[PDB]
Parts: structure tokens; C-alpha cells; sequence
């Protein structure tokens, strides 16, 4: 039900907190990853865990030190198992951000 994901931008505890909920019809497949880029630091990319979340399951991606928020304009898309952009971030003016698609 619509490739939207949810998405929420922390930025607090002296780092980042990003929570990620994959809320489209299919469940994530596992060990994705993903990739946000920023001006004051460059872009990066997290190794997720291998289990997947689930239609209702989160997912977190704590990086360090931390990003300046929100992230608007930003990348942050996702990736699979084979590092493959396989949704992508509108990231829009606010914190929340809901994955559209690539192709």
C-alpha cells in the first residue's frame, strides 16, 4: 500500500537518531542500506541489519556524530542487499520522509 515510507529525523542525544518503518506492501528483504548526504559532512552509508521489518516493523540507523536538520533537498535514499537504490527519499521540508521510487 503506496511505497511511502516513514520516516523520522532525531538529531538530538549529541548524534542522530533515524527511525525508518516500512509501511509499502512488500516487506523489506534485509541487509539494505542506507545513504544521506548533508554540506557540513559528506554522504554515507549504513549497514542495516540483515532481518527484515515488516509492514508495521521499524528500523533505526543511529549515526555519529550528527547531521543538521531538517534534511531537505537531501538524498538519504535506500539501497538493498546489492548496495542497488531501490526507493528514494523526497525529503522534503520537515522531518518526516516518505520513499517515492526510483524508476
Amino acid at each position: 500500500n503506496d511505497p511511502l515510507l516513514h520516516v523520522e529525523v532525531s538529531n538530538e542525544d549529541n548524534s542522530l537518531h533515524f527511525i525508518l518503518y516500512n509501511k509499502t506492501n512488500i516487506i523489506i528483504p534485509g541487509n539494505c542500506t542506507f545513504e544521506f548526504s548533508s554540506q557540513i559532512s559528506e554522504v554515507f552509508s549504513i549497514k542495516m541489519g540483515p532481518h527484515e521489518i515488516g509492514i508495521k516493523g521499524q528500523k533505526e540507523l543511529w549515526f555519529f556524530p550528527s547531521l543538521p536538520t531538517p534534511l531537505s533537498n537531501y538524498t538519504m535514499k535506500v539501497v538493498n542487499q546489492d548496495g542497488e537504490t531501490i526507493l528514494v527519499g523526497k525529503c522534503a521540508d520537515s522531518n518526516e520522509i516518505t520513499l517515492k521510487s526510483p524508476l
